[PDB]
């Protein structure tokens, strides 16, 4: 089976801009997360090629991953926090869906996402 294209990171389209909470959603939140020794397998789109799964893209329809994520602040593609939060949710959601509850990855998202809330308890006021 195949793969699908990477979710989009930037799209001329649709307006950029930086706000104080991107910055630190980029350079606080996503930093802190990204050198956790469970990131790895988050930093980068699932692929569904090298794990043989081709149910992941039959049960999955929107994926989500840090690495993706980090590319779409790179490149001011959210318009505010709330776009940002809502794609780490998707990729803490989606592999709770698709995996099952004592999975490593399972017990490795958790942990990551419990960081995550940590973090985002002390999103900043917005200038
Ligand atoms: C996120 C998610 O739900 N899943 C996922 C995604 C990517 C990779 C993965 C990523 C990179 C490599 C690599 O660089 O070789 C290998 C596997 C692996 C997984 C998950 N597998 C897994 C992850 C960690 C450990 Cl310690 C044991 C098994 C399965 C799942 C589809």
């Amino acid at each position: 089976s195949m793969n699908p294209p990477p979710p989009e990171t930037s799209n001329p389209n649709k307006p950029k801009r930086q706000t104080n909470q991107l910055q630190y959603l980029l350079r606080v939140v996503l930093k802190t997360l990204w050198k956790h020794q469970f990131a790895w397998p988050f930093q980068q789109p699932v692929d569904a090629v090298k794990l043989n799964l081709p149910d992941y893209y039959k049960i999955i329809k929107t994926p989500m991953d840090m690495g993706t994520i980090k590319k779409r602040l790179e490149n001011n593609y959210y318009w505010n926090a709330q776009e940002c939060i809502q794609d780490f949710n998707t990729m803490f959601t989606n592999c709770y869906i698709y995996n099952k509850p004592g999975d490593d990855i399972v017990l490795m998202a958790e942990a990551l996402e419990k960081l995550f809330l940590q973090k985002i308890n002390e999103l900043p006021t917005e200038e």
